[PDB]
């Protein structure tokens, strides 16, 4: 169990990429980057799922096929490396992330999911 509010400080690295926008059109946390999907909504998502991003990766969208929805287990080890992730998972040899930034810590990644489970979860 991590901390929602280092949490919450930790996802400024994510904020390059990422934005966390509600259904309404508020946003939650970030700027504007569009390089990665808009994590609202992400716990319980099934992977590769996010209507309005277009450029996941054949890995992505092939391990929420096989059955990969998000939940804390499969996203800390997501983050620390996507492509040794999605490989395992997949069982694809060919499998490869598009996020090329990789998490170097792991304490961080049980906050970043602390703080999503508080303000990333779609009712
Ligand atoms: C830009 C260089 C990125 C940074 C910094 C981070 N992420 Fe990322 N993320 C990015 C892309 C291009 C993608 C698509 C990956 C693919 O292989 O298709 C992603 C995806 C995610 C996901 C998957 C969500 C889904 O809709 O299935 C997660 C859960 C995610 N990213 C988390 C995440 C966090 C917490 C980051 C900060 C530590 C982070 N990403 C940074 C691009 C980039």
């Amino acid at each position: 169990e991590g901390d929602p509010e280092a949490g919450a400080k930790a996802f400024n690295q994510c904020q390059t990429c990422h934005v966390i926008v509600d259904d309404s059109g508020t946003t939650i946390a970030g700027r504007n980057a569009k390089t990665g999907p808009n994590l609202y909504g992400v716990v319980g998502r099934t992977a590769g799922t996010q209507a309005d991003f277009k450029g996941y990766g054949e890995g992505m969208k092939e391990a929420g096929a096989k059955g990969l929805a998000w939940d804390e287990e499969h996203f800390v080890q997501y983050v620390q490396d996507p492509t040794k992730f999605l490989k395992e998972y997949t069982g694809d040899a060919k499998a490869k992330g598009k996020m090329t930034f990789k998490l170097k810590k792991e304490a961080d990644a049980h906050n970043i999911w602390a703080y999503l489970q508080q303000v990333a979860v779609r009712p």
